[PDB]
DNA sequence: AAATTGCCGAAGACG
DNA sequence: CGTCTTCGGCAATT
DNA sequence: AAATTGCCGAAGACGAA
DNA sequence: TTTCGTCTTCGGCAATT
C-alpha cells in the first residue's frame, strides 16, 4: 500500500539524469562568471543542499537548491532581540580594509544591498545563456535566493542561496540544539559543530524594523550530513548493513503535506521544513536503526504521524537546532491553521489515505 | 576467571598521577626536538608530528612507560616499487624536475635509501638531546629492525620514547592493500573510504642481516589508521560514549598483551613474538564479531576466551594475516619458525586450561 | 606562517 | 552508577 | 591556480531464481 | 510474490597538475 506510492515518488534515472545536465551547466556557468568577474562575491564557494540532494526529493527532480557561499572572517553576531534565529551581523575591528564596506547600512551589514548586488550579477549572466531556456525569477518575499525558471523543456526550479560562512564556535542559541547524543552520539555531534555555521537573508517585506539587515541561521550543510549519516549502526543503508525505512517516512511525509498544500489555501502557511523538523526529533526519541525497520514502514509513518499531530495540539514545533525557537507559535502560524490541518492529517489517517491516490 | 581478569585489568589500570608526570616530560622534550627539527636547516624541516600506538590509544597497560611518535614528512611525487612481492615493503624512487628537492643526498641512485635518512635524523636528534640538560635524556643505541630513534628518559622512573621517521604520501594506497582494512560489516564503508582516503605511510624496515636493498627498503605503517580504529571501535556510534554503552574490546587487547607479555618475560623462544601479533589477532575478531553486545564488559571472560581461543587456531594453522596487507602472513615460516608457534600454544593453552596463573604475577 | 586558543571526548578519581 | 578532572587532538585565529 | 582526476557510496534499472 | 546480485550514473571530496 505504502510500497505503491514509494515506488510511484521514486524519482526514475532518465528524469534525473537530463534535469542534473542543465542544471549543473547552467550553475557552473554562473558559479565561475561570478568567482572571475570583479565584485565582492569573488569568493564563493558552492555547497548543494536541499531535498534533491539528501535523496529525499518525491516525483521529480524539477527543484534543486544550491548555496554560493561567502566566507566572511571577523564578524560580530547581535541576536535580533528575543529571535535564537535571526542576527544582525557587525564586523570586528578591521585591519586595513572591509572589502563588504559598501554593503554596511550603519555599522550594520545590508542582506539587502548585499543580495541586491549579488541578483544582478546572476541575472546579467543568465541574459547571456543561449543554450538553455532560462530566467530569474521575480524577487519574492522571504526567500534568501535568486531564482532561476528553466524550461528543459519540463519545468525546473533552481534557487541559488546567497550565505555568509562563519567558521567560528556556533551561536549561543544553538549551544543546546541537535540532541544527537543517544543517536549519533558525541563525537559526531562535537565534529559536527566544527563545521562552519551559515546566515542567509532573512528578506522579509513586512516593513519590520531592521528588516533589510536581518539574516537568519541557516543549517542545510549539516541537515544534509545526517540524512547520508543517519542510523546508530555506521553501516545503515550501506552495501554491508540493513536498510531502514527512514528516509521514506520523511518523503510520505512530505507527499502527504504538499497533497493538502495543493487544493487547501488554509495550509499556506505550512512547509517542508515542518515535517523534516518533526523527523529528527522523531529519529531523536526512536535512535534504534530497529525502530525504523522496512518492515514496519507502516507502523512507522504512523508513529511520525501522531508526533506530528501532537505538534500541531501543543502549538509547539522545536527548531532542532534552535531549541527556544518554535516554528508553531502563533506569531508564525495561527491557532486556527493548526486544527485545519490537524483535522485534513486526521481524516486521510483515519480513511486509508485517500489523497494518495491522487 | 571473571574476578581474577577484573583484578588483573584493575592492576593493569594507569594512575593518573604516573600518566601526568610522563605526560609532562615527554612533551617537553618531544616538543623540543620537532621544534628543532622545524627551526634548523635540514632536510627534515617540514615534519610534523603524530602520536601513536598503545599509550596514545588507550591500551598502554601497568604504566605509562613507552610513548611513540611519529615525525611525518611529506614526500611528493614518488614512485613506489614492490620489493619481492612482499606486499608490505618497498623502494621508494622520486618522479621528476625541480630536481632541487631535499632528500637528494639520500639517494643511492634513484632510490631513496632509509638508512641515509635515518642516519642524519638520528643526528639532529642526539646533537638537540646533548643540550637538554633539566632532564635526564639519552639516545638509546640503534636497533636492527627499528624505524625509531628511541629516547631513554629516566623521569626518574624510565621511560622510551620512539621517534619514528616516516614518510608521507597522499595519493590512493598501494595495490597490496586493496583487499585488506575488510571494516565493511562492522565500521562501514564509509569509514574504510575515508580512512583509505587519509595519507599512507612508509618507514625504514631498517633490517640489518645483509639482505639485498637493506638500507633503502621501506615498509607500509598502518599506525594512524589503527589509532582511529581504537578510538572509534563499535558498530553503534555511541559505543564507550557518555550517551552509549562501555564494551570490553580494549580491556580485552589489553588481557592479551598482558598474557604475551608475561609469557615471554619466562620464556626466551617466545622472543620472535609481540603486541602487534595480539593487535593484529583482535582486529580480526572484531570483524568477525561486529556486534557491541558482542563484547558485552558482563561477557569479559567469554570473550577473551575467543581471542584466545582465535589466536590459537591462527598458531596452528600457522596464518595470521596482516589486517591491512591481506596476503602477508604474519606467522609464515620465513618469519617465525614452525616450533616457536607450536610452543606458545602449548603455553597458551597450559594458561587458559589452568585459569591463568600467570597472572597470579 | 608559528604557535596560542577553545572545545570537549576518554577514561581515571571520587562521592 | 554519576559527576568531576586532566590529557590529548584538532583547527580557527592572531 | 582553477579545475581535471579518481574513487566509491547511494540508489535507480532490471533479470533471476 | 519480494529481493538478492549486478550493473549503472550522479555527486562529494580533495589530491593533483
Ligand atoms: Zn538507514
Ligand atoms: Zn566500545
Amino acid at each position: 500500500k505504502l510500497k505503491k506510492v514509494l515506488d510511484k515518488l521514486r524519482l526514475k534515472r532518465k528524469d534525473i539524469s537530463e534535469a542534473a545536465e542543465t542544471v549543473n551547466k547552467v550553475v557552473e556557468r554562473l558559479l565561475r562568471r561570478m568567482q572571475k568577474r570583479e565584485s565582492e562575491f569573488k569568493g564563493v564557494e558552492q555547497l548543494n543542499t536541499g531535498s534533491y540532494y539528501e535523496h529525499v526529493k518525491i516525483s521529480a527532480p524539477n527543484e534543486f537548491d544550491v548555496m554560493f557561499k561567502l566566507e566572511v572572517p571577523r564578524i560580530e553576531l547581535q541576536e535580533y532581540y528575543e529571535t535564537g534565529a535571526f542576527y544582525l551581523v557587525k564586523f570586528k575591528r578591521i585591519p586595513r580594509g572591509n572589502p563588504l564596506s559598501h554593503f554596511l547600512e550603519g555599522e550594520v551589514l545590508s542582506a539587502t544591498k548585499m543580495l541586491s548586488k549579488f541578483r544582478k550579477i546572476i541575472k546579467e549572466e543568465v541574459k547571456e545563456i543561449k543554450d538553455i531556456d532560462v530566467s530569474v525569477e521575480k524577487e519574492k518575499p522571504g526567500s534568501p535566493a535568486v531564482t532561476l525558471l528553466i524550461r528543459n523543456p519540463e519545468e525546473i526550479s533552481v534557487d541559488i542561496i546567497l550565505a555568509l560562512e562563519s567558521k567560528g564556535s556556533w551561536p549561543i542559541s544553538t549551544k543546546e540544539g541537535l540532541p544527537i547524543q543517544g543517536w549519533l552520539g558525541t563525537k559526531v555531534r562535537t565534529n559536527l559543530r566544527r563545521e562552519p555555521f551559515y546566515l542567509v537573508p532573512k528578506n522579509a517585506k513586512d516593513g519590520n524594523s531592521f528588516q533589510g539587515e536581518t539574516w537568519r541561521l541557516s543549517f542545510s550543510h549539516t541537515e544534509k550530513y545526517i540524512l547520508n549519516n543517519h542510523g546508530i549502526e555506521k553501516t545503515c543503508c550501506e552495501s554491508s548493513g540493513a536498510k531502514c525505512c527512514r528516509k521514506e517516512c520523511l518523503k510520505l511525509m512530505k507527499y502527504l503535506l504538499e497533497q493538502l498544500k495543493k487544493e487547501f489555501q488554509e495550509l499556506d502557511a505550512f512547509c517542508s521544513y515542518h515535517v523534516k523538523t518533526a523527523i529528527f526529533h522523531m529519529w531523536t526519541q526512536d535512535p534504534q536503526d530497529s525502530q525504523w525497520d522496512p518492515r514496519n514502514l507502516s507502523s512507522c509513518f504512523d508513529k511520525l504521524l501522531a508526533f506530528f499531530l501532537e505538534c500541531l495540539r501543543t502549538e509547539k514545533l522545536d527548531h532542532y537546532f534552535i531549541p527556544k525557537f518554535n516554528l508553531f507559535s502563533q506569531e508564525l502560524i495561527d491557532r486556527k491553521s493548526k486544527e485545519f490541518l490537524s483535522k485534513k492529517i486526521e481524516y486521510e489517517r483515519n480513511n486509508g489515505f485517500p489523497i494518495f491516490d491522487k
